[PDB]
């Protein structure tokens, strides 16, 4: 149950991202992310793009319907002070492509914590323009502590808890509709 790996879908909880969460030690901003497949279809991992911070997790490359793949990023280590704000990519089988923004930001007098979802027509990388559309103009969910559902279209749909703190988790499962 480390970020990198894939477990089985029904054991990802609060329980298993708090682990993660906690193993990557006192970093201001940073998150553990959980995505759990129940889609009824095989995802290949494209790639990861970060608007802000960076992982030292390589994306579990395969994820079996009926598996959950364990997740996680922090902020720069370097001289610019950032959160964690990103864009993960998974190809499905159909020859679509899972996206799945977060954000946790550094400086709370301006923002706060948000996530989206959506599958994107064909095969698209995890990009600047992409994170663009999903923060700004996909109606993101806020990371309120909160449970939030909505279809996805192509029969899929998704629910998602994002908590509100610099110490972030991301909890998403994607079922058929
Ligand atoms: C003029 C914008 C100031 C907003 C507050 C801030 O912290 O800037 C965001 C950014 C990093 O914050 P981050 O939370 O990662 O990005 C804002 C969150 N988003 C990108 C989602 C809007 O800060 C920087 O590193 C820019 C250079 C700072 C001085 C050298
Ligand atoms: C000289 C104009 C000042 C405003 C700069 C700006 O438009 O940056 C917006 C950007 C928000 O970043 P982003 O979510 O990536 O969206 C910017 C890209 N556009 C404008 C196309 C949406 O704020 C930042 O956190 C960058 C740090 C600026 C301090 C040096
Ligand atoms: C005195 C505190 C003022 C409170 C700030 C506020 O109302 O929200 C700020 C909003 C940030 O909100 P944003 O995350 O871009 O919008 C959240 C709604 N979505 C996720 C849909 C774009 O705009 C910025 O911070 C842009 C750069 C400010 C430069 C000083």
């Amino acid at each position: 149950d480390v970020a990198g790996a894939v477990i089985d879908g029904a054991g990802l909880g609060f329980d298993v991202l708090k682990t993660v969460l906690e193993a990557l030690g006192n970093v201001k901003r940073k998150i553990a992310v959980g995505i759990d497949n129940e889609s009824g279809k095989t995802w290949t991992a494209m790639n990861t793009y970060f608007r802000s911070g960076t992982s030292d997790i390589v994306l579990p490359h395969k994820v079996a319907h009926g598996k959950a793949l364990l997740y996680n990023g922090q902020k720069n280590r370097g001289p610019v002070a950032t959160g964690v704000v990103g864009v993960i990519a998974y190809s499905m089988s159909d020859g679509n492509t899972l996206a799945v923004l977060f954000s946790v930001p550094y400086d709370y007098n301006w923002y706060s914590n948000w996530w989206n979802v959506r599958v994107y027509k064909g095969q698209k990388r995890a990009d600047q323009r992409m994170y663009e559309e999903l923060y700004y103009h996909r109606s993101p969910f806020r990371g309120d502590n909160g449970w939030h559902s909505r279809g996805l279209g192509y029969g899929l749909k998704s629910r998602g808890f994002m908590n509100s703190s610099g110490h972030a988790i991301l909890e998403i499962h994607v079922t058929k509709a």
